[PDB]
């Protein structure tokens, strides 16, 4: 049993699609299990958002319409030029064709109404997966292989009703996709979705197809999951970032979680547990390189001799600095802090606390800033060290990145930390927080927004290059 | 209006006691308006823990009956070799008499009843600066100036009835002092305790005779508050670890809370609180030095060419770590963990987070280790783990054998290339850190590291910062 | 300052709609400050509702411009039998093809999402007062008097954003319609419909016309509520049920509003607090039979003889019984019932506990039922040595709440054994009691079918002796 | 094998507990496992509540050693008249002496400190069954019959630290009894008493007794359970109050919990769950008549031709009656009214809600009101436009709780009527009716003064007929 999940550049033109699908029939000749994982076109899902947003707030029909034609043109194109039978282009095109007038009439009822709900934004959003999709399958078939398109829901992933990242309840993908498997048919799988329990489309969050992915995987009891991207597996950094960044062959799965939470695009945070939980390996490949070893994520674990073996950064992210009223009490302080920001759903990815005057740093996501001081507010409502007062102030620094180094046995090893960041110091950047402690392999802090490139080249220059 | 506090080694025996209430009356001759405050006697209050525990535990009352003799002929010795007078001493004798019959009566409940409340304790622990007291003022009654000692209540300190470490509700410290100033009467004041608004007496947690000096200061808007320790002022570092250990002339108010909230036992952490909101200088002297100048603490802040000013330690800590079950959210999962610790009054001392597996790291204060354990059991029930499962926290782990390391100055969460120096400098000591904050306060930084690694570390860190 | 309130039958027709425009124009004459809350037409709203639910569910555009021409039909059919002048008739008939427009935008744009929020089904219900409105007050202006319809929300009447049941959080009453009224004018105030903050259109929940009136005389300092329907005032029962009820001459604040809470229909129970408030008095009229004293609702409270002045009814309703795991401490279980009730916004109309085993009854809005269910599921999941507190739950949806009430009820010695016999006379088995928390009420539940029977049978012993 | 459970008049004095001795060696013919659980000698629990407020209050120190002489003559005065042999007599006094020691210095400590914690009261209301419990097991020996004395703890019982009224953790009683059992050993267990997890002494309630022979029963899943108290059995009424009280041979679990869960003195309502789970059946009968057949308690439930097979009353209870700030949500106002008064640890007995102001009543215990007008004021702080939850708080003391209990209750048509009215005929004036929520019980509240006249009503009509 194989899992392939293909990404949005891997099927960004018909030409494209057809490449994958020829992947996917030479992996079914040595595995004759397989299920395919897809992504919308590239590009698609961010004019999703666009045209969301534009038809909830301009509300213009002919601005609409003009998306349609794009979003149209598109997928017409990328049929002709990924499948040679008629008979085939002909049944694919009455599919995207179908979910094109769906499209439409949603987003003229938005424009209509001047509303966008949560769940409309995630039935939108879900039009990407399922224009894609359909090529794919249809490609796969006109290269003599049996194949159906399936939304993730219909595939067995079932969500609660957080529609903007519903979290997964329930699993019956070995129930939807074994039938298949047997049959001999490869399901080609909407990454990004799922469904609630009365059948809404879900979405699981940007960059969820690779989630899918694993979510299969673990459904299935799948021997591998491969993430085919357009790089050839994990770099020690954002190759489009730095130039010199180095294929990492092996990766435990601790690292590569850490990594990808702390902002390696490559993998959805979220892609490791499910693999990581039932022990099957995750190898991320090169749909533009096919022959490259790519990355193999497993639980084995060796530590490098210079103890970083990569680099990520999240550029999106907001510094808030909150001001205490003296000694009040940290742990009671805190409990009203967090209990403020989780009733509003702040993702927070950094804390430290070390201060008599009940001080605390927080990195949150940028757009959560506002629901933030909101919470904060409603909390505390608007001194003296003899009143009840728990909180002075709030501060918050949008200019502002959180940079991580990841690898094995990193807070254990002595003199790593010094040598971290003397060398931060040493590009120019001035640190504004640290944490250290809480993980086995990361240590993360905060620089200003303009320094990120010089520190993350010069982390770079002393740990990867030497 | 000056008060002056006096530690339990500047009153360690009667002699020390009259070279203080000289000090004191000294004062007075500058300024007409001397408030003084004063300690336990020298290791009196640790006597006094244990006996409660001893008279709780064991139960024995010829045990209880040894402690009220060696308590008695140390405050009887202190009279004879504190005071002249041969009326004053018989004077000073009955009030100490009066709370040696008070105290062997409560031991004696406490071993017969079989129960210590924090309220009984709170009220045995008092005794140290109730013995205290009237034998200082005797002697500068003796010295030929007025004086009489008053309880922290009576003083005007007034607090909740959180007996342990009972926070303050409400002072009403110049109605009560005032008339006694103003008839040229030196109050000698217990440290360390207040009262309950219906008269119960309560302690302000250990070191708090430097708050109850702070606390006088801000109810008087006194001039300046005076601490009277055995060392020239706020050092480098501690000068029992570190011996070339250097006087800090000056200090900012923020550095000096910091300090002592670190770790620097010369203040108690709550003494800046008062002072520092109404602008009230903090004199720090040495009683066997009283010639130096000391430590200033002011609003005056000024940064140090090498950043870095002063170093200290917690060793009675211990570092928790929680396990999270994956990405379950951490506002959330901290929201959880800070309401269960804030339920037991769990004593956090560090916080970080930084971990896909909703994973956190703490330092608390070393006893509260089995109630966090406790409050965590309750919160999350204790199974797993799967991703699928709704569970939060997977496990948790501590570490006790753990000391905390702190750093502070001026100029320190701004100061590029700071961060660097301070941890290749721990490295070199040998140590591996566990854990650092940095971020939260201007002036400080703290991290973790293993309690074997504690003096070397704290030498490496003076040597490569403040001794050149 | 006279408010005037009129229902859906009293502006259920053209014809009706200027019979109610020749009483206000009447007491324009008596009282120079008349201020008008007209309701839809009679059922409109409901037609409201369920083109909203079809709009959403099947989601068919032409079954929608079937809905669009049956409410212009009728509203223009309307305007015709109304207004003499055909210079305001056509001035109407554009306010009400704007509405039209805007109605019709909505309907297709639910259909199109596949999505009705609380914020599209408040805005779609509330131009049945939207549509009627004008055609009164164009009727007004055809008897020779100044007039202009108004919103809820333009005439002061500002809320939260709870679409469906929005709480009135302001009152800018005064301040609109002060201005209105120096001028002679009589404003047409729209009446189950506010504003929020931002200008969204909320409606106020079934009924809230009545609420309206009573914001709208509070806002005022107005000397009287009058509120007129289809029956001579407030009566011992319904006369749908019972044809020799009594009308009930004087009724106090508290009893009104125990009986419309309890389901006397002729009043929305909120219409007595802004009254009550500034002791302002209520007058409930028949716009049919106008010359009738109808009910006087103040401050004034007489006990009857027969202590029992009324009795009242609700069919839609459920009896749900929680089955506690035995001695696990009555409040604390109760604090997690009420809780999760409380989180899921169900309606609890009676609540029961006297139970060794923490055992405790509830009767909720019958369409509460799923959700009540679905919260304690959520809150309690699934021996005396475990810490479970719920064994199981019934629900019973074939029940009916029935209420009597009158002066010194609670006080009056013997008065709850005569009510229960005659109950048991009935035929009826008596499932649930309330009694203790009302000065001038007692509830209990039978099962539905006994509805009629119960409520002969106590108006027999009661009223008619 | 079987548990017998003896009150404080059965062992009231020494010819009492020698008696008893005798009933259960009787047993022990019949039935070789027979464990025995013992309360405090009469009105020793109820001195040791006094003596602890007094050593606490007044802190007088010769008052505590008058309470040793009173403590220490009696049961001394119980060892020389229940035990004949002279060296079990001297056995027992050693261990009387252990305990009389012990509890001088507790109360000694509690005068000197004048501080009495929940734990304190507990450890020395703990010393009547200790005190009695050693006599007992003596005079089982003297009679020729191996015995020991046990503590609740040591048996198996255990508890959380709820002192005054813990809850029960864990039974561990197979593991410690059944081994005595089987060397021929009577324990005597005392009971009202656990054991902490840490080994703090923990009483279970007053009337704890009952309870604590039903958990060794339910522990050794023993063949019955017998409680021997001064009464022959279960009565249609407290026989002290009504002497036409009539015994009731047969009685299900429910009725028996339902009835001493509401006043039924004869049973600590915890006494009935874990023999009901198991099957256990519960045999209550008289020490001072031991051949009358008393009342047994089983799964067998039978109707009564005038339902209403026996009334109980609650006389140390208070009626809360919570005003609401009208139409403000009943299930979210009584979600925080339930959080509050369960955050405070307050037992409520009775529930009605029916009030369009958001009213309910509450009937707590008498010795609950402060702590419940303290978390209420807590809760909610001290116009309709207002998010105002409360409007005000009344209590009333002179009050008390009367039950009527019988199988098919709830189902049987007319007996409601039929209870008030007759409750109508005693005088008395209801403030409070529950009833839906129990299938056996219907619970209502009267003026404390009409209790008699209102038990000897409802007992001529139900009972003597
Ligand atoms: N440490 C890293 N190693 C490799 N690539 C990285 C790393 N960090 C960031 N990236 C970027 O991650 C990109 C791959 O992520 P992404 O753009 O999501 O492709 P995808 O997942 O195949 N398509 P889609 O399924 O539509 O999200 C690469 O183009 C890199 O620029
Ligand atoms: N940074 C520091 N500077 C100076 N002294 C320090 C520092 N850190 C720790 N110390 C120690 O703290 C001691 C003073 O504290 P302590 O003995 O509590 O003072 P005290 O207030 O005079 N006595 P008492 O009032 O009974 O607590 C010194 O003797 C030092 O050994
Ligand atoms: N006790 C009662 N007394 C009088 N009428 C009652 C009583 N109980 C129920 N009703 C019914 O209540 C009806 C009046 O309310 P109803 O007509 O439904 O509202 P309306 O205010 O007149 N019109 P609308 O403004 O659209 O609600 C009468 O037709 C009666 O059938
Ligand atoms: N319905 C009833 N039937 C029988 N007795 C009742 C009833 N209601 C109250 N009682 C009283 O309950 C008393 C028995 O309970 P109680 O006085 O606790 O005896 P006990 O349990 O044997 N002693 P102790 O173990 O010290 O509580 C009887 O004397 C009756 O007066
Ligand atoms: N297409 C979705 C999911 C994914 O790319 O993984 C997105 O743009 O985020
Ligand atoms: N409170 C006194 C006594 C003590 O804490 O030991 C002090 O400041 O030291
Ligand atoms: N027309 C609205 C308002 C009312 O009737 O009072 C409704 O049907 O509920
Ligand atoms: N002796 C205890 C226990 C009992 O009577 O059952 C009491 O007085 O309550
Ligand atoms: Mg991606
Ligand atoms: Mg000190
Ligand atoms: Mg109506
Ligand atoms: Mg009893």
């Amino acid at each position: 049993t194989t899992v392939m999940k293909f990404g949005g550049t891997s099927v960004g033109s018909g030409e494209r699609i057809r490449h994958v699908a020829k992947i996917v029939t030479k992996r079914k000749k040595e595995d004759d299990d397989v299920v395919v994982v897809v992504s919308a076109m590239s590009e698609v899902t961010n004019a999703l958002v666009e045209i969301s947003q534009q038809a909830l707030d301009v509300r213009d029909i002919a601005k609409v319409g003009d998306f349609i034609k794009f979003i149209r043109e598109k997928h017409y194109k990328a049929i002709e030029e990924a499948i040679k039978s008629e008979e085939i282009k002909e049944e694919v095109k009455k599919i995207i064709d179908s979910r094109i007038e769906e499209l439409e009439k949603v987003l003229i009822g938005v424009a209509y109404l001047g509303e966008l709900t949560p769940k409309s934004r995630d039935y939108i959003l879900s039009f990407g997966e399922r224009l894609s999709s359909p090529i794919l399958s249809g490609a796969i078939r006109d290269l003599g292989e049996k194949s159906i398109a399936l939304e993730g829901g219909e595939a067995g992933i079932i969500t609660d009703n957080n529609f903007g990242s519903a979290r997964v309840k329930r699993l019956e993908v070995k129930e939807r996709l074994l039938p298949l498997l047997k049959e001999g048919i490869i399901p080609v799988v909407t990454g990004f979705i799922g469904t609630t329990e009365e059948g809404y489309i879900t979405t699981l969050g940007r960059g969820g197809s690779d989630y899918s992915a694993a979510l299969i995987g673990y459904g299935l009891d799948a021997d591998i999951i491969e993430i085919w991207t357009d790089v050839s597996g994990v770099y020690t950094t954002d190759p489009r970032l730095v130039p010199t960044a180095r294929r990492i062959p092996k990766l435990s799965y601790i690292e590569a979680m850490e990594l990808a939470y702390f902002g390696a695009k490559v993998l959805h945070p979220r892609t490791i547990e499910p693999a990581m939980e039932k022990g099957i390996p995750i190898l991320v490949k090169n749909t533009f390189e096919p022959e490259s070893e790519g990355t193999l994520i497993t639980n084995d674990m060796e530590m490098s001799d210079s103890i970083v073996k990569a680099i990520s950064t999240i550029k999106n992210v907001a510094l808030i600095n909150i001001f205490g009223a003296g000694m009040v009490g940290v742990s009671g302080t805190a409990a009203r802090i967090f209990k403020a920001l989780g009733e509003e759903e702040v993702n927070v990815i950094l804390i430290s606390q070390g201060s008599s005057e009940t001080n605390i740093s927080l990195v949150v996501s940028e757009e959560d800033v506002d629901k933030a001081l909101k919470a904060l507010k409603r909390e505390f409502g608007d001194k003296s060290f003899l009143n009840n007062n728990l909180i002075r102030d709030v501060s918050v620094d949008k200019d502002v990145c959180v940079i991580s180094v990841v690898g094995a046995g990193m807070r254990g090893a002595k003199g790593i930390a010094g040598k971290i960041f003397t060398a931060v110091s040493e590009s120019g950047a001035n640190i504004k927080m640290i944490a250290q402690g809480s993980s086995e392999v990361n240590i993360s802090f905060v620089i200003d927004e303009k320094d990120l490139l010089n520190c993350v080249r010069k982390l770079h220059e002393k740990f990867i290059e030497k």
